[PDB]
C-alpha cells in the first residue's frame, strides 16, 4: 500500500506495495 519510485536509466516510474 506503500509507493516507492525508480528511476531505471532515464525511466522514472513507481512501484508499490503493501
Amino acid at each position: 500500500g506503500f509507493c516507492r519510485c525508480l528511476c531505471r536509466r532515464g525511466d522514472c516510474r513507481c512501484i508499490c506495495t503493501r
